[PDB]
């Protein structure tokens, strides 16, 4: 109703914290700079260990799709 922690919760959070990882992975691509598969990997905590992975091929399709809305300008 109003209290609204249960949105924020450090939970939901998390999981979403951990896809962000999960992305910087795939710029394993851009690998002519410093990317740690390990670090990343490890970084996720190991008892959600699948969500990372089901979050890599998402992550992969962000990656090689390239676009991924950047800045640009377009305003209304």
């Amino acid at each position: 109703m109003l209290k609204n922690l249960a949105k924020l919760d450090q939970t939901e959070m998390d999981k979403v914290n951990v896809d962000l990882a999960a992305a910087g992975v795939a710029f394993k691509e851009r690998y002519n700079m410093p990317v740690i598969a390990e670090a990343v990997e490890r970084e996720q905590p190991e008892h959600l260990r699948s969500w990372f992975r089901e979050r890599l091929i998402a992550h992969r399709l962000a990656s090689v799709n390239l676009s991924r809305l950047p800045y640009e300008p377009k305003l209304k």
